[PDB]
Formats: C-alpha cells, sequence, structure tokens
C-alpha cells in the first residue's frame, strides 16, 4: 500500500470578457513497472514501434530499470493515442490521467499568460504569478501493489483534489489581437529589431493591452531564443526622453512662475553647461512658449524651465507618477528601472533629468504615469486582473495642472507642425514623442491618450532598432497609437468627439 497523488484540474484563465486564454485539456501519461515488462520481452517491439521508439534502445532502457517498479514511458498523449497502446494489453504498461495547458490565443498573448510545465506548474508570466490561485490543491488515492509492483485494487480516494479558481484577466483579447498586429505590422515596415505597446484604461487602472515583438507560440516551445520569451513591457529598461517632457511641464505649471503663453529664449539650439551640451535636433528657434517647445522637443527649453523651478520639484512629479518605482503587479522579473536622485541637484543633472537623459523606465511605467496625467491627475493602482471595484486612486498632479497639460499634449498632435501622424481619425487625442540615442542605434516611443475632451485610454509605442532612414519617434511610433487608438476606442464604443 502506498499513496499516490490525484491531479488538480488547474483553474480556466479568461480575457476580460470571459474568452479562453489558457484551459486545462485532459491528457494520458503511460508508466511501466519493468519488473512486469521483464515477463513479456516478446511483446517489447510492438510496444517500442506504439512510443515511436527504437527496438533495440527501448530493450536496452527496460534491461537497465528491471530492478525498479516506475518509469514513464511518455508524458501527454491524447486520451485516443493513450487508449491505442493500452490496447496492445503489454503487461506492466498503465495509464495515469493528466491535464495540459493549450493557450487558444497562442504568441497574441504568450508574454503575458506565460506556461507551465510538463509537470502542470507555472514557470513564466500570469501563470506563475497566480500559480496558488490556478493549481489548487492534489488529491490521494490509496493503491495496492503485490510485493513485484503490480497495481491490483484502488482501495479508496483518501483526500479529493480541490480545483483551480477561474482567473479572468484585464486584457481585452479584441484590443490584443489590434494591438498585436499593428505592432508587427509596424516592426515589418520600419525593420526594427523590437518593440512593445501597452494599452491602459485610465479610470480603472486596467492593463486592456500588452504585447511585445518579437513572441512565440507557448503551445510549440521547441528550439526556442530567449530572446523571443522577454515580455520587454516589463523587463525591458530604456532611457524614455522627451516622453517625460509634460511631467517636467507639470512641474513648472505647479511651481507658480510658468503658464502655457510664457516664452523661453533656445538661440541658437545650444546651451554650454560645464563641459557638456544640450543640442535640440531643430535649431531655427529664438522665442518658443511652453507648447511650442513641446512641438519641437526643444532639449535647451525644457532645460531653462528645469534651472528655473529646480530639479527637486521635476523629480517628485517623476517619482509620484511613478516613473522608476516598484508598480507592485509581482509580476516574475519587473523591472523598477531608476530615477536618480540627488541630495543637491548640479545644473548637468537638473537639465537631463527634465528632458528623460540618465533615467531607466518600463513601457508599463511610461503607461501608468500617462494614465495617472489623462485621468485629472489621478493615479489608480495597475491591475493585470479584471476591476469590478475599482480601488481609490491618489492626486499625484493637481487637476488644474493635469487639465492644462492635457490641453498642450491636444495641441503637440493637431497644431501646425505637430505630431499630425499621432491624430485618430474622429476623436482629439494628446501624446508626446521620443527618440533616444542608445549607446547608430535609436528607441522611438509615443505616449498619449484618447479622447482628449474626457480621456479613457492611454498607450505607450515602443520601437527598439527601427533600420530605415526613419527613427524619430513622430514617424515611426505615432502612427501605431494612431491605428491601434481608433480601433480600441471603436471597440469600447467610445463617442466621437471630433465630428
Ligand atoms: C527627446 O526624445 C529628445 C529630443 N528628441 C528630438 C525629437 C525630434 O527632434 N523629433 C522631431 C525631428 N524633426 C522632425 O521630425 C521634423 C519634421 C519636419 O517636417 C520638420 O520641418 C522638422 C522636423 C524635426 O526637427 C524627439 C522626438 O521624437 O520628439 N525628441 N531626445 C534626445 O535628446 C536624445 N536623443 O537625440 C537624437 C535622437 C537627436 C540623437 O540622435 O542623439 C536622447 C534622449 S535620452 C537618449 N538616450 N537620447
Amino acid at each position: 500500500v502506498r499513496h499516490i497523488a490525484i491531479p488538480a484540474h488547474r483553474g480556466l484563465i479568461t480575457d476580460r470578457n470571459g474568452e479562453p486564454l489558457a484551459v486545462s485539456t485532459p491528457v494520458t501519461t503511460l508508466w511501466a513497472n519493468p519488473k512486469e515488462l521483464m515477463t513479456a520481452k516478446e511483446r517489447w517491439p510492438q510496444l517500442a514501434a506504439a512510443l515511436g521508439q527504437d527496438t533495440k534502445l527501448f530493450a536496452d532502457r527496460i534491461e537497465q530499470n528491471a530492478e525498479r517498479e516506475f518509469i514513464y514511458l511518455v508524458r501527454g498523449l491524447t486520451p485516443e493515442q493513450g487508449e491505442g497502446v493500452i490496447a496492445l494489453k503489454v503487461p506492466g504498461v498503465y495509464s495515469i490521467e493528466e491535464f495540459r495547458r493549450f493557450y487558444p490565443a497562442g504568441e497574441v498573448v504568450a508574454h503575458a499568460v506565460g506556461f507551465t510545465d510538463v509537470d502542470d506548474r507555472g514557470r513564466e508570466g500570469i501563470e506563475l504569478a497566480f500559480d496558488e490561485w490556478l493549481a489548487g490543491v492534489p488529491g490521494k488515492r490509496q493503491v495496492l501493489k503485490d510485493r513485484r509492483g503490480r497495481v491490483i485494487k484502488d482501495v479508496q480516494v483518501t483526500k479529493n483534489a480541490k480545483p483551480g479558481k477561474t482567473l479572468a484577466l484585464s486584457i481585452d483579447l479584441r484590443l490584443q489581437y489590434l494591438a498585436h498586429r499593428e505592432l508587427r505590422n509596424a516592426l515589418l515596415e520600419n525593420g526594427a529589431k523590437a518593440g512593445s505597446l501597452v494599452i491602459m484604461d485610465v479610470k480603472t487602472g486596467e492593463i486592456l493591452a500588452m504585447t511585445n515583438q518579437p513572441t512565440y507560440n507557448p503551445n510549440n516551445r521547441r528550439n526556442l531564443q530567449p530572446a523571443a520569451m522577454r515580455n520587454r513591457a516589463m523587463i525591458d529598461v530604456f532611457e524614455p526622453g522627451s516622453t517625460v517632457k509634460p511631467f517636467s511641464m507639470s512641474a513648472a505649471l505647479a511651481s507658480g512662475r510658468w503658464k502655457p503663453s510664457d516664452i523661453v529664449d533656445v538661440y541658437p539650439g545650444t546651451l554650454q553647461i560645464g563641459r557638456y551640451t544640450i543640442r535640440d535636433v531643430s535649431r531655427n528657434s529664438r522665442q518658443l512658449d511652453l507648447t511650442g517647445i513641446l512641438i519641437k522637443s526643444s532639449n535647451v527649453g525644457i532645460s531653462k524651465i528645469a534651472f528655473d523651478i529646480g530639479a527637486e520639484s521635476i523629480y517628485s512629479v517623476m517619482q509620484q507618477v511613478g516613473l522608476g518605482q516598484d508598480t507592485g503587479l509581482g509580476f516574475p522579473g519587473e523591472r523598477v528601472g531608476n530615477l536618480p536622485n540627488h541630495r543637491k541637484w548640479p545644473k548637468a543633472e537638473t537639465a537631463t533629468l527634465a528632458y528623460g537623459y540618465g533615467l531607466s523606465v518600463t513601457a508599463i511605467q511610461l503607461a501608468h504615469a500617462y494614465a495617472a496625467l489623462a485621468n485629472d491627475g489621478k493615479s489608480v493602482p495597475l491591475s493585470m486582473t479584471r476591476v469590478d471595484r475599482v480601488p481609490d486612486g491618489v492626486q499625484v498632479i493637481s487637476p488644474e495642472v493635469a487639465s492644462t497639460v492635457q490641453g498642450m499634449l491636444q495641441q503637440v498632435v493637431e497644431a501646425q507642425g505637430g505630431v499630425f501622424r499621432a491624430q485618430v481619425p474622429g476623436y482629439h487625442a494628446a501624446g508626446k514623442s521620443g527618440t533616444a540615442r542608445k549607446v547608430n542605434a535609436y528607441r522611438s516611443l509615443f505616449a498619449g491618450f484618447a479622447p482628449a475632451t474626457d480621456p479613457r485610454i492611454a498607450m505607450v509605442v515602443v520601437i527598439d532598432e527601427p533600420s530605415k532612414a526613419g527613427y524619430f519617434g513622430g514617424l515611426v511610433s505615432a502612427p501605431v497609437f494612431s491605428k491601434v487608438m481608433a480601433g480600441a476606442l471603436r471597440l469600447m464604443n467610445v463617442p466621437p468627439d471630433n465630428l
């Protein structure tokens, strides 16, 4: 008499609308008692054939395990294939009924959902993070064996298996599909190495979509590079560059010393700070109002504002909206990044902070920060699960500064010489481009939200090493935001505010 495991049914993972993302399917494991097999050698070759094993390698194996009462023959056949080889009636060949994950959306949601191992344990993504909730508790059954390992009776069930619990993700499979296709299309269109796209509900903290390129089929994980398994939206850190300028502007408008119509002189489009040189791409400007600084992405303009208000006020807004701060999702391998702090801020670091140099963030943090700005300065906690009861937000930017900065980002998108590729047919949209030279090689960024009049959705597009002549965020990333924001607002029945 021994006690042996009854595997629990692993909980269904669904999208927010109940569409299956991870399903436990019944499969059959074959095992053999070698001590029984050793009395039916004439049966081995037929049994070897049936397992697609070679006659002599199979016989070498049984011989080598002749002292044992258990070995695995094969794991995870269908119930039909399993029943096919049990029907050969080979002494000492036995059937365990098991569960195996199937992922109906495959590579589309692989980074978020993750996978289980052959033992049905969660090892990546949601499968790992919610493993206790999904696995349930195994059962035990009492099994009498004769003295040479022959299973005879099933004496009783000692303890019943408790099933796993259903888990509904925040992901909307319809937005996930749209996000997946358009990031793939832009990646191919730009000969890009990698990229990420994140969509947030600005009101609920919910991640409606999270896709990366490259991806992999979790149903077929054989001969698979690590690179394609990385959930880059959460585990990759990058410099966000000029996409942080709206947080600098937030500190400027909250200081009491700046309003949108104020002028900064950026001539000649450079500014020497000790040994270091601050440089604009476009160097044909003198006076720029604060909206112009964002439209022309003048590093010199935001630097002079940063000198006047102090890095401390800028650091604080960036810390508050979650840049380089723990998200608290508890997701495997999640990076925090780095928001550098100083006891006393020097000049050079005051400027670089203000335009997103020497800062490290995730696509998720950047999306969360834009979510807070869109939701009138209120940060709602992030969830990867369906939110039925929305937790209270924290007011991180005053509602009036948030509303002024939204208006300015609406201008970045809609005004003359603005980022017109980010415009969303039938809607007012708002956002900020960025371009990071990595240490030539570029990262193209667009972060924004829509509709501008009552924000619903925040979105970040990161394309890593576009290899065509176009590398600027406004060229590469902005058109992706456009197509994916259009489809997302329509799938979510958001009334057009620009008709
Ligand atoms: C923030 O991301 C800063 C500043 N960049 C500048 C900029 C940009 O210049 N985009 C617009 C470029 N540009 C046009 O597309 C365009 C089109 C027309 O029709 C006209 O007439 C003019 C122009 C025009 O000037 C960025 C943006 O995408 O918004 N932001 N980035 C940096 O400071 C760093 N990278 O600088 C560059 C990319 C110039 C470089 O090659 O080094 C940076 C920040 S963090 C990091 N690692 N690098």
